DNA sequence: GATCTACTAGTGATCTATGACTGATCTGTACATGAT
DNA sequence: ATCATGTACAGATCAGTCATAGATCACTAGTAGATC
């Protein structure tokens, strides 16, 4: 596809941040991303003083969309991302 | 009725598994050469 | 005139080598238990 990959770990630290988002050597996007998007919710609920609210999840999407209620409407695409200093894949 | 062996509690050293610094490798631009 | 080949330079990434925390090992006082 050139745009899609798996993502494995030479290293596995220690304890590890990410171990938990781990499915065997590979990375899960999933749930990655579903706690992620249970932060986001949390801390959403304390905001007292603005109307934002989290977006139902939209299929395809690497984020997580608030609406604010700014009087008019406004979309806040929360984009989970990994950030790699290694050199760019063939693909590209 | 006292002294040597088997076990427990307690302390502290020694050994054993993980993050940070340095050398080695790789990629590409600017330039010199050689071809039409 | 222009375009392909080889060298230096530059920057970046990757692979290989030391300080720190937890586990393990050694020794001693105190018991009980067995012997004289």
């Amino acid at each position: 596809t050139g745009a899609f990959y798996l993502v494995k770990f030479k290293r596995i630290p220690r304890g590890n941040p990410l171990s938990h988002f781990l499915e065997g050597e590979v990375l899960s996007a999933t749930k990655m991303l579903s706690k992620f998007r249970k932060i986001i919710k949390e801390e959403v609920k304390e905001i007292k003083d603005i109307d934002v609210s989290v977006e139902k999840e939209k299929p395809g999407s690497p984020a997580v969309t608030l609406l604010i209620r700014n009087p008019e409407e406004i979309s806040v695409d929360i984009i989970l991302a990994l950030e790699s200093k290694g050199s760019w894949p063939i693909s590209t």
